[PDB]
């Protein structure tokens, strides 16, 4: 009722500036967010859960209740899912495989992910994938796909090749292509002599990894740059330019992670440049706090900036929105909830923007009006629209979702 | 009525989280925003209006309609003010003096600002002040208060001392202390051999500058650090530590400017630290875009963080909120309008935060709850309260204010 | 003799670590540095010299004696050149053409550069070139090649196409391909609604611009990204990713400018990545001080890192090294001299590095030894080798060159 | 002989510029470097060596041969020391205490460091100290001195109070005041509501901590700011402005750590500013690679700028020079060796600078000459001077020191 009313006023407000709230809602329904599985168990995986997170990535917090297997994970995920409106996907790491016996990374098969697949069907989720190139003895030296050792190198190439197959299976089975992201930790902590060679090896390996042609309808390859990681601060083989080059040249999708750049550097600006040259873009929304810290996505300037770009450019088909963060210092379900909802809220507000009007003002050099209007947009009643969206999707419109979280914690997590 | 309706709903939603919108509105009225006069004529001043803006500060845009004198300036200020709700002050620079004949800077008098004073009275505005230590032949070497030349030095000293008197005069007349900010461009463009001497001169100069005791009820001294300027990139005499030591040791107020720090550096963090050692703070809100660009303040992450800090700590008395930006690329009046409204919006929002609750959660280590709630606060109907605030002050609640600016521009600005 | 002695000692020291100083000297002779002409007259050019430097690029200092025509510029250049050992090139801007009557930018011709060419021949200098897309009426809106106006856009397109021909002309005549760099200021000061369209337009334009096939032996196209400029802080059409994609996909050269990235971002790291995708690199060495301030190049960490990368990779052929800075606050000749020699000193040091050994240690995981060695390199007697370099090229080995500059200043610059 | 010869040449060259190399050598011996003990055992300490390094501080590498006790530590220190020329000191942490039985941190005594002292006596070293406020159950919440719980708070206060007594004990016994630095990890990983209260508590605590007047001839109190740490990214109680204010207000010494600031921020600039307010400076030399990474100090731009400042200002008495870094990815002895020598190399180069002349050029506005000379200074034969310094101190002049380290590694480290 209050919502209802609030909704009506909003409807009218927006109408007056040429904005159709309904349509906005429809459109928001066309923008799924792929939730990252790893937020649930601290990137532990099911290969060897308790066995140090590596790659220059880190888990800070030790809050209790982490999931410890597929089952807990799925349960945790559903809980989160019920408190997040609209479309979602699940982004999986190869270490999240389910097998009675241990599987060599270079040997995974679709079969190791059937449960995930059946579950996804049941939950009306699309699935995404990622070879796991870290937290492994063969990753110990800080090199994987660029490793100078042929054999090591081969093992990683093989794992990647296999991963493409699982991914393709996901798309076959789900009817929506699985975006399979390649991220590797390869780099050097200190002053490096030869930055080239590794880059050369990485180039060759990737080409081999994507050599097998797969159905685009079921599978997409993406490469993700990174500036630096803890323990590999001075050099990253797979740098921004390297992958920009790579994706452009081999026509794979390019993954842009909001926490993987320089200080003050923003992927929102990159979206429009990159799409002129690469087929698709996988966007990893994450909050870096003075480093690639992986904090939870907030409804902030850059998250909003990113949404705007996607929406202004009508990137519904070519962009894949994913979360990329891991905060172990708080409730993990809450983490996914806050994150996802935030992304959606940024999206919605972008959908509520009178872009054409603004675009038109800009074209005319009416900078005064553009700024002004861009700013006014912030005090328009979008919240009302967001809450109607929640309501429609049977999701708590406000802070009440916290009680559910609290409740599940008490009831479940508390026992883990 | 829609407003009224929206207001009522909000009133209720907030109340449900323990927030009283009516009190909020009242509190907002206790937070004036000191608008910088220099935004109206591109820091031209009236001494010698057309005569290059110096000091490492720039004016970009050349948009038409700039004020050309006190009269235009006041008119322009008036338009702006009618479009901005609640309390405001006028922050004046010494070069805005009004004299039939030329006045040496080191000789200005209270009488050179009587009109400004009268006007202020009439408009119920408090006045703040600043000595002008740039765009002057004796500032051309890039040194003023720290100039090795005793005589040049003296001159600036004197100008400063005289400015304290003008400021005190304002306080006396207006019944509200004038905060007199001291900013100098002093620094070097390139690799510097001696960073010490200039700082030594600066320190001594300052002490001299403030040696005359004035009524604290009418006048406050503030000092403003700065990281770098165009043309003085390598070193700034009046650095952050410099003024922090100064203000702490001499007990003056400290001026913190949102555009005068390192990349990713934020004054919002600094507020709670500095208030433990300095009597008062002068806050310069500004948006630096890649440098001390002086862009209009937006309702953004930092402007909000700033507001929150002031409000959380109940800094009503010890904080002086001011704007410090200059964008000549768009309508000047709009520039002021957007920025002032934005500051006020941020403050309002801070006033609507359930801090005590939050504070309590944080103290108990409930970081899940704190984050979640901080975030949910962004989808609370604050805009309705803001709009009511506008209404109550007879100010447009939405974008309509542009029309006004537009019309003033046609009728007025168009003829300049 | 002292030099001789020091040299001999050095010769032996280096020999002992497997380094041949003689060979390094020879190598150094294979690495010209392209001097930027614009440092001589404050990017004034000869179209309309006194007529505001625009493009978000600035000239700070106002030191006296700037060159006022091609004659003075050449004289100044020669003086500089006699103080810089080894190979050099001259990098010209379109606005430095020499014509009795005005020439529309869109109609320049080889013939407008004949004297530069004859001079170059006589001075044994290769020539480089650049279209001048700024400081012009049709660049006044901040857009050139991405301008939405078809005709303006065409104009800049034409001007670039015409510049290619001048460029080829240089390569024909001099027998060394002229690298023709493309840099445009296009961007926005403030928050932008559409970053895509301008990139789209830029993309198409460049394509048209390079459509004419010219002889590689005489001509090379290069594109240069930029992060931001004064008066275009928020967005730059031709971003890093933009050109990275561009160069990669159209196989043009990619220009990496040391002052054009984010804080802490270094192109030295980008060299080995870009060369895997682009056929050539044009490197602009510059010292950005908190902004693309264009300070003189120092023998500093980053200039050395760039040097090392080129040398380590044996990029003698694919890399074009040039200067890109402008300091008008000191003697301009000295500016050139300092920067040029510094780049050469950085090169020589790189050439005196026992790379193989190091490379070898790194590949074995001997990071201890690597770090140790790299650092000890710094206290080896490279100064001696540099000084002998100077001597063999009949150039002052030390600070004495300043006398020369001072002398020219007195005799010539003093009367400008 | 070759050294002697190079030495003589250098001698002459520097004299020609008014620099006396013998005097330099002498002044260099007046500038000890305080080696941090913790690099040798990865901050393990002796309370509970194997028991996770906390505080937002990390140890990356796991290279073998870390010291396991005081004995190992001392032996390792000695090996390092024989490879580092001229004066050094040892900086101790409270966790390196030697006791048969466990000692609550709140009750340590001078007697728990007796061996250290006797060893220092025998090795002619001065000693520095630090309370350890991390890697402890009572520091698990991320708060220590700012902890809201009175008792926890009380424990850390007492620990600091007792550490002061140990420190004074060092001063007494050694005849040189021990500088006792106070660093705590206290901060928040995420968005914080109340930054004020912890600061107020910290303030009050520090005042209590230093309430006991000790003999300045034996002891000095220093406070160390920090910007952020892993797991405490968002807020740090003891910020730059907090400690600048504190040190200025209580007249303690101020610790500036080169890895503890914002990107591009440098302490070299801060020295001259701070010195005007605080009695003494504690300077931590460290290399932050994209974060407070704690990499080994290189002879780099900033290390050199710090040295230059100390020396230019004749800060021999008021500044205490120490190392603050921890790299566990390479041989720990070498880490110390590299960093220490690098710091000494930078100081020596500063000592060889013709400051007065340069100062004099600068004061006259001869910026051309200043830059030119500053830069020419880099090609002067400082290496020979350094190498003589090494020889006079019975230390390897070059890279040969690695063989000693390698040898120790084989004989001793290999068996740990
Ligand atoms: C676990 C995850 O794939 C990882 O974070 C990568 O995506 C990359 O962002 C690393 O910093
Ligand atoms: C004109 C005005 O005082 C000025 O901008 C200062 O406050 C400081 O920001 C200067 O760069
Ligand atoms: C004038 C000169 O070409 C210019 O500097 C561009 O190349 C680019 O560096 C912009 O600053
Ligand atoms: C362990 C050591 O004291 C520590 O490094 C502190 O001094 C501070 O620099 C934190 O990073
Ligand atoms: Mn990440
Ligand atoms: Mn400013
Ligand atoms: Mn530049
Ligand atoms: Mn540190
Ligand atoms: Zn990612
Ligand atoms: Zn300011
Ligand atoms: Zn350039
Ligand atoms: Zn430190």
């Amino acid at each position: 009722t209050q919502l209802e009313q609030a909704w009506e006023l909003a409807k009218q407000r927006f109408a007056a500036v040429g904005i159709d709230v309904e349509e906005a809602l429809r459109q928001l329904d066309r923008l799924p967010v792929s939730m990252h599985c790893w937020q649930g168990d601290d990137v532990s995986g099911f290969e060897n859960p308790e066995g140090s997170l590596t790659g220059g990535i880190q888990a800070t917090g030790n809050y209790p209740g982490k999931a410890r297997n597929a089952s807990e994970l799925r349960a945790d995920l559903e809980q989160a899912m019920r408190l997040i409106p609209g479309p979602k996907r699940l982004n999986l790491h190869a270490i999240y495989l389910e097998s009675d016996t241990p599987v060599s990374r270079d040997q995974i098969k679709p079969e190791h992910f059937k449960n995930w697949v059946e579950w996804a069907k049941a939950n009306q989720l699309g699935l995404d994938f990622n070879p796991s190139c870290f937290s492994h003895p063969l990753s110990a030296d800080g090199f994987t796909l660029s490793h100078a050792d042929d054999s090591i190198r081969q093992f990683w190439i093989d794992h990647c090749k296999a991963s493409r197959r699982v991914s393709a299976y996901f798309g076959e089975q789900l009817g929506t292509p699985s975006v399979m992201n390649i991220w590797i930790p390869d780099g050097m902590k200190d002053i490096t002599v030869d930055r080239l060679a590794p880059r050369q090896r990485l180039l060759a390996a990737l080409d081999e990894v994507i050599s097998e042609k797969l159905n685009p309808a079921h599978h997409i390859d993406a490469v993700e740059s990174k500036l630096f990681g803890i323990g590999a601060e001075s050099y990253t083989v797979g740098s921004n330019e390297f992958y920009m080059g790579y994706a452009t040249s081999r026509q794979t999708a390019l993954c842009l992670d909001a926490g993987h750049f320089h200080p003050t550097e923003v992927i929102s600006d990159k979206i429009s440049a990159a799409m002129l040259y690469v087929p698709q873009l996988l966007l990893h929304v994450s909050r870096p706090v003075r480093w690639d810290s992986d904090h939870v996505v907030l409804l902030d300037d850059e998250t909003q900036a990113i949404a705007s770009e996607i929406v202004r450019h009508d990137l519904f088909d070519r962009v894949h929105i994913g979360l990329d963060f891991f905060d172990a210092s708080i409730n993990r379900i809450a983490a996914w909830v806050i994150g996802t909802r935030n992304m959606k809220k940024a999206l919605l507000r972008a959908l509520l923007e009178p872009t054409a009007e603004l675009r038109k003002l800009e074209a005319p050099g009416d900078y005064t009006a553009r700024l002004a209007l861009l700013e006014e947009q912030k005090s328009l009643p979008w919240q009302a629209v967001w809450e109607m969206y929640c309501q429609r999707h049977d999701t708590p419109a406000g802070s009440e979702w916290l009680e559910s979280v609290r409740a599940y914690e008490k009831e479940i997590l508390s026992r883990r």
